[PDB]
C-alpha cells in the first residue's frame, strides 16, 4: 500500500487521481488532503478516505472545515496555511505526492515534496516553467523521483528507456540512444484560419476545442500554442534535452500523445483517450500497472491521424517560449507570468487574440533579467512580469 | 564487441544485419556466417567481416566456396553440412545468433542456439508456427534470451515493460499491466478490392505493395493475411498471450507496426520506417541503440493513418490460422506446410487466389495428426501436410 499526500486535491487532477484510489484501494492509502477553499468537496473527500490530515490554504475556509469535519464524526486533523501544505508534503510515512496544486503556490510544497527526497506525481506546470533549473537540480541533490502527470511528459515518460526514468534529467540522451523528444499538440480551433482573420478571433471561438476538456485560460493557451510553448521548456529540463533534440508536431486528433526518436530509427509513442485518469494511474503504479476506469481506445473509431510542422506566424508564442529558455529562467518565469495576464486580458475582451503574443513579446522585451537563485526569487520576477504585463494591457486598453 | 553467428548470412535479413554491424564494427564482431548455395554473396561477405568459420548447406558449394577465398587469400575456415550450422549456432565465444535460415532447415540449428543459450535474434517463422511449445520449453530450460526481429513481434517487444523483455514467454501479463497485444498489418492489396472479384486476381496484382521489400511468397502471405495470421500463432507462444489477449488490426499505411495495451488505458506503439534494419539493429544493441543506417521517419511526410477491423470473409486465412492455433502444432505445422504448396501453386498459375484459403482449409480438415513431441514429429507433419496439399493441387488442376 503506496502512502500518498495529495496537494490541490479538490481540483480537476485531484479528483481523477482520488478516483484512481477508488478503484484500488488495497493499493493506495491517502495520508493527508490538501487544499484551497473548496471545503464542500473536501468534506466529501475526507468522509470517504479517512485521510490522517487535511489542511486548507486558506484560515477561515480551514476552520469551517475544522468544526464541519468534527460534528461529521470524522478524526481527520484540519490544518491550516502554506506551512502546513508543506509538512504535508514531506510526512515521513508518505511515498508519494501528487503535486496538483497551480501557480505560484505551489512552488514551495512541491519543492518541499523534492526535498524529502519523495516520489513526486508532477502534476503543475508551474515547477518546470518558472523554476526548472533549481527543481531539477534539487531533485538531483535530493534524490526524489519526478513521475510526469501531463498527457504529453507522460507519454513521452513511457516512450522512454528505463535508464532515463529512473535519473530523470540526470541521464543523458545520446548515450541511451535517444535522438529527440516529439512533443505534440492539436494545434488548437484556429490550426487552419487565414494569418489575417485571428487579430479578430473572440474568446469563445478561441475556448473552442474536441479533445480535453479544459478551462478557458488553458484552452487559448492551446490556440496560441503557448501552452505547447511551456511543456518544451518543461520537457528540455526534465528529460534533459538540448534544442536538437526536441521537435514540436501538431496532431490535430490528440490521439497520440507524444513520442520519442531513436538512435535506430524506432519512434516510440503512448496512444490513448483524452482522460488525465490514465497518466495519473501510470505515475501512480509505475513501474507497474492499475486499472483507472478510462475506457480502452478503439482504433476502429478513430479520425485519421494526421501530422504536421508548426508555424511560427501562426503560433508566435510558441517561439517565444523556446526563445525565452535560451534567457533563462527569468525569460520562462516572466513569460509565463505575462502571459497568464494577457490571456485573462483577452477573456475580459480588453485585448485582441494577436496582442496576447504581442504583448507577452514586449513584457520579455522589457524585463531586467537577473537569473533567481531561490524560489522567492522567482516569485519576485512573476510579481514583476505580471505588474509589467498589466500596464502594457491597459496602455493598449486606454490610448496606445 | 558482441561475437555472432549469422544463420542465414546471404539473405535479405541477413544482409540487413551486416549493414547494421557495417555501421557499427567497434559494437559486433562477425565470427561466423551460415548460407546455402549462393557462393557469391558469401565470399564478399567473408572478405569483408573476415569470419572464423563460413558454412555453406551443400558440400559442393562449400568446396566452390574454398577455392574462391583461397584465390583471394582469405584464411576463413570453411565447413559445410546441418551438424557444422548447429555447431557455428553454439560456439562457446558467440553472444547472439542471427536466426535467419528460412523454413524446416533452420530448426535445428536455431534449436541448437537455444540449447547453448545463446542471445536469439530471432528471425524465422518456422520455430514457433510448427515448434511453438518445443521451443518455448526449451528457451525457459537453457534459459536462453529471445529478441524477435519480425517488426510486429519486434514492435510489440518494445512496447512491452522490462519484466516482459526477460522472461519472454513466461513471464504473465495481466500482472504485468498487460491487457492485450495489438498486431496490425496493412491488408494487402486487395483491402478494397470486391469479394467477387478476388477469385480472378492474378499473381501480379497479389504481388503488388508499396509496402516492404518482400518476396513474391510474402507478398501473397500479405494478401491473404496468411502472413498475419502466422505472426498472430507465434504471437500467442512468444508473449504468452492467450486468445482474448490479442487483436488483430488492418493498418494500411504500415507506419505504426504493432502495439500494446495497457490496464490503465495506455497503448504504447513502435512506428518507423519499413526497413528491418530498424529491429534488427534493436535486437543487436538491446538493451541499448545503435545507428542503423535508417532515416529518420519524416511525420511531416505520411499519409493520415487509418484503422479497421479485419473481416474474415475477405481473410479466412487469418481466421483459419487462428483456429488452427486451438488445435496444436500439428495443425500450425499443417497449416504452414499446406500454405507454401498452394501459394506456390498460385505464383505458377495452377490455381486461383482464393482456391489458397480453400485449400488450406481442406488440407487441415483431411489431416488431423497427433500432436507432435518433437523435431522429427513436425517434419514429419510438414512433409505429410505437403503431400495432402500437392495432390489437392494436381486434382483440381485436373
Ligand atoms: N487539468 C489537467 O488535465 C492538467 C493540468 N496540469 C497542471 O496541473 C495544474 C492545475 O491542475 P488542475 O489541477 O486540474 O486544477 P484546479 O482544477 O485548478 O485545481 C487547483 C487545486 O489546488 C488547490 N490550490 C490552489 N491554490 C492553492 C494554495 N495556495 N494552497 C493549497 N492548495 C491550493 C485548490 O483547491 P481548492 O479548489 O480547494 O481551492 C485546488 O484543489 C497546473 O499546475 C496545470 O498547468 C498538467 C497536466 C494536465
Ligand atoms: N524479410 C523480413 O523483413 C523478415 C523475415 N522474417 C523471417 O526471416 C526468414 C527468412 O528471411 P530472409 O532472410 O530475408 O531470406 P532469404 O533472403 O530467403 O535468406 C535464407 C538464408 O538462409 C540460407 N539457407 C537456406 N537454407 C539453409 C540451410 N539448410 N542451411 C543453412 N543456410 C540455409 C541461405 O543462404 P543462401 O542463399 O546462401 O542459400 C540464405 O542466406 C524466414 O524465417 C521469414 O519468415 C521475419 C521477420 C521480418
Ligand atoms: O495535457 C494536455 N494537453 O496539453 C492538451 C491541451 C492542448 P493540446 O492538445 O494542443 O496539447
Ligand atoms: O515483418 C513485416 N511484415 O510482416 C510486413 C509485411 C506486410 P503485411 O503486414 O501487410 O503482411
Ligand atoms: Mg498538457
Ligand atoms: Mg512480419
Amino acid at each position: 500500500g503506496k502512502q500518498l499526500t495529495i496537494l490541490g486535491s479538490t481540483g480537476s487532477i485531484g479528483c481523477s487521481t482520488l478516483d484512481v484510489v477508488r478503484h484500488n484501494p488495497e493499493h493506495f492509502r491517502v495520508v493527508a488532503l490538501v487544499a484551497g477553499k473548496n471545503v464542500t468537496r473536501m468534506v466529501e473527500q475526507c468522509l470517504e478516505f479517512s485521510p490522517r490530515y487535511a489542511v486548507m490554504d486558506d484560515e477561515a475556509s480551514a476552520k469551517l472545515l475544522k468544526t464541519m469535519l468534527q460534528q461529521q464524526g470524522s478524526r481527520t486533523e484540519v490544518l491550516s496555511g502554506q506551512q502546513a501544505a508543506c509538512d504535508m508534503a514531506a510526512l515521513e510515512d508518505v511515498d508519494q505526492v501528487m503535486a496538483a496544486i497551480v501557480g505560484a503556490a505551489g512552488l514551495l510544497p512541491t519543492l518541499a515534496a523534492i526535498r524529502a527526497g519523495k516520489t513526486i506525481l508532477l502534476a503543475n506546470k508551474e515547477s518546470l516553467v518558472t523554476c526548472g533549473r533549481l527543481f531539477m537540480d534539487a531533485v538531483k541533490q535530493s534524490k526524489a523521483q519526478l513521475l510526469p502527470v501531463d498527457s504529453e511528459h507522460n507519454a513521452i515518460f513511457q516512450s522512454l528507456p528505463q535508464p532515463i526514468q529512473h535519473n530523470l534529467g540526470y541521464a543523458d540522451l545520446e548515450q541511451n540512444g535517444v535522438v529527440s523528444i516529439l512533443l505534440t499538440g492539436s494545434g488548437g480551433p484556429f490550426r487552419e484560419t487565414p494569418l489575417r482573420d485571428l487579430a479578430t478571433m473572440t474568446p469563445d471561438q478561441a475556448c473552442r476545442h474536441p479533445n480535453w476538456s479544459m478551462g478557458r485560460k488553458i484552452s487559448v493557451d492551446s490556440a496560441t500554442m503557448m501552452n505547447k510553448g511551456l511543456e518544451y521548456i518543461e520537457a528540455r529540463w526534465l528529460f534533459n534535452a538540448s534544442a536538437s533534440q526536441m521537435e514540436v508536431l501538431i496532431h490535430p486528433q490528440s490521439v497520440i500523445h507524444s513520442m520519442v526518436r531513436y538512435q535506430d530509427g524506432s519512434v516510440l509513442a503512448q496512444l490513448g483517450e483524452p482522460d488525465m485518469r490514465t497518466p495519473i494511474a501510470h505515475t501512480m503504479a509505475w513501474p507497474n500497472r492499475v486499472n483507472s476506469g478510462v475506457k480502452p481506445l478503439d482504433f476502429c473509431k478513430l479520425s485519421a491521424l494526421t501530422f504536421a510542422a508548426p508555424d511560427y506566424d501562426r503560433y508566435p508564442c510558441l517561439k517565444l517560449a523556446m526563445e525565452a529558455f535560451e534567457q533563462g529562467q527569468a525569460a520562462t518565469t516572466a513569460l509565463n507570468a505575462a502571459n497568464e495576464i494577457t490571456v485573462a486580458a483577452f477573456l475580459a475582451q480588453q485585448i485582441r487574440f494577436t496582442d496576447i503574443a504581442a504583448l507577452n513579446l514586449s513584457v520579455l522585451e522589457k524585463m531586467d533579467m537577473r537569473e533567481p537563485q531561490c524560489v522567492d526569487d522567482v516569485l519576485s520576477v512573476d510579481a514583476n512580469a505580471r505588474e509589467v504585463a498589466r500596464k502594457e494591457v491597459m496602455r493598449l486598453a486606454s490610448s496606445a
